[PDB]
């Protein structure tokens, strides 16, 4: 659960909540109401409230006087199970999440929505067990739970399904369905009736199986959807996606081993065990030779990806072992080697025309070709002692992404991804496309999600369903924190919009 995040609270509201409703060890996180990508962890200690800044420019959550993390849920989990210190160096304990009652970031909460608007959506878009909660209109301050129940098999409105409305009273900021338990929030109420469904007198079980899906759109409707989300609506949609990251706390035990600690660019940004790339055929003398900070990303609903960090000096040999083993023939690099004077990826390829050995692997840089937004390096990768293992690996190095934030226009990213796509498609049986930035989650996640969405539209044309948050959530189940900021989220929509618009101009 992610109840400790309060989306619509000020700093002074946060202090007053912790001092009146919390104890020492209580904590909550909140966004800056202005500067986006700024968050604050507010913590009660010795009867007073401290505020700790968390910045995200696109690559990771950077907690002041703490560490860097892939998600705020992973940050909270780390500190609640271990470390966090103030400037004078004193320990700040995160013991007791201070829960938020605001329903605005729940997928099922649709706010103003009228009752006829709600029946039409559940009828057209909904399925058995699809539900939503909306404000009443007839009884102001109260709410309505609308639920669809029925036989999904039919392709006609033949009375085999129906919508039921359940009035939710709000009496003294507790919520109830007219009887029984009174809940501190709509979330507690929905969670209760999700496990213990209401039964009608004549037997119908009002099963709350899934929130109504309103984010799946026809690709042709993209421009209208961007217009609706710009009236922001992008913020609400993104924060609803972020609220689901508590469902993605999969184990990362391999990355936590002592033997593997120094193979991580950031100690707490780690690959999930279940999708990590396992390196085989290692040196028998190296005790733990199977680890790289990289995950297979397999779109689920033909191309797959490996999402990885920028190489460290001590992982370059591992990186080439990964590329060789997986039969990857295309690398996508989305950072400069150095940004803001700090190393984001070591140079792991030879100079133009040069040959280098990286342990058992040999790489030739055959030729570099410079475009406005990117450099292409044609590399030849082989295993030392086995000349018939040579294959070309095409390295696409995107060089113009801004140091902070996202490109103001998606055209360059789209032209780059189109080229990468055609390269990959031209090579029979090519393995996954390797995509890396610095930590391998922010830019890397953005490029991979764009590529996925654009691949649907390229094969099906403008009449295909896409669902941006659903696709992100699927990718975030395979590597932590894929797509870091609201700015990248909006950029994904803008890239899909631009891609559609240029397909209609052709
Ligand atoms: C309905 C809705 N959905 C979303 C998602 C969204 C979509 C689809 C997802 N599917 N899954 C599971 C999964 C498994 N594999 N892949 C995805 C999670 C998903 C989320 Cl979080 C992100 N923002 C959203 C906003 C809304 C509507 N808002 C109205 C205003 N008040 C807040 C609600």
């Amino acid at each position: 659960s992610r109840r400790w995040f309060h989306p619509n609270i000020t700093g002074v509201e946060a202090e007053n909540l912790l001092l009146t409703r919390g104890v020492d060890g209580s904590f909550l996180a909140r966004p800056s109401k202005s500067n986006p990508g700024d968050f604050t962890l507010s913590v009660r200690r010795n009867g007073a409230v401290t505020h700790i800044k968390i910045q995200n420019t696109g690559d990771y959550y950077d907690l002041y006087g703490g560490e860097k993390f892939a998600t705020l849920a992973e940050l909270v989990q780390y500190y609640m199970e271990h470390q966090l210190k103030e400037k004078n160096g004193d320990v700040i304990e995160l013991k007791y999440p201070l829960n938020c009652a605001d329903p605005t970031s729940e997928r099922w909460f649709h706010g103003h929505l009228s009752g006829k608007e709600a029946e039409k959506l559940l009828t057209e878009k909904g399925k058995h067990g699809s539900f939503l909660v909306r404000e009443s209109q007839s009884h102001p301050g109260d709410f309505v739970l609308s639920v669809r129940t029925g036989d999904d098999k039919g392709e006609s409105n033949d009375g085999k399904s129906k919508v039921t409305h359940v009035m939710i009273r709000c009496q003294e900021l507790k919520y109830d369905v007219g009887g029984g338990e009174r809940f501190d929030s709509l979330t507690d109420l929905v969670e209760h009736y999700k496990k213990n469904p209401m039964v009608e007198t004549l037997g119908t079980v009002l099963q709350l199986k899934q929130p109504l899906n309103t984010t799946r759109i026809n690709a042709a409707e993209i421009e209208s959807r961007v217009r609706e989300l710009s009236k922001q609506g992008f913020w609400e949609e993104f924060e609803t996606l972020q609220q689901q990251e508590c469902k993605l706390l999969y184990s990362r035990k391999e990355g936590q081993r002592q033997e593997n600690k120094n193979k991580n660019r950031y100690k707490n940004i780690l690959p999930f065990d279940h999708t990590r790339v396992v390196l085989h055929d290692g040196d028998p003398n190296e005790p733990v030779s199977d680890y790289i900070n990289a995950n297979i990303i397999m779109p689920e609903f033909k191309k797959s990806y490996i999402a990885t960090q920028g190489c460290l000096q001590n992982t370059v040999n591992d990186f080439w072992r990964m590329v060789f083993q997986e039969n990857s023939r295309v690398i996508v690099m989305t950072t400069k080697e150095v940004e803001r004077g700090k190393s984001k990826c070591v140079k792991y390829w030879p100079d133009e025309y040069a040959l280098k050995e990286y342990g058992v692997m040999r790489v030739r840089n055959v030729k570099e070709s410079a475009a406005h937004d990117y450099t292409l390096r044609e590399l030849k990768l082989s295993k030392v002692g086995q000349g018939n293992t040579e294959r070309t690996v095409w390295q696409y190095h995107f060089r113009t992404w801004p140091d902070h934030g996202v490109p103001s226009d998606p055209g360059g990213v789209l032209d780059f991804l189109e080229e990468v796509h055609h390269k990959q498609e031209s090579i029979m049986d090519a393995g996954p496309v390797v995509v890396h930035c610095s930590a391998g989650i922010g830019r890397t996640g953005t490029f991979i999600v764009i590529d996925i969405l654009i691949d649907i539209i390229r094969e099906k044309g403008v009449d295909c369903d896409i669902d941006v948050p659903k696709t992100i959530q699927m990718v975030r189940s395979q590597r932590s924190g894929m797509v870091q900021t609201e700015a990248q989220y909006r950029f994904i929509y803008m890239a899909v919009q631009h891609y559609i618009e240029t397909l209609q101009r052709r």
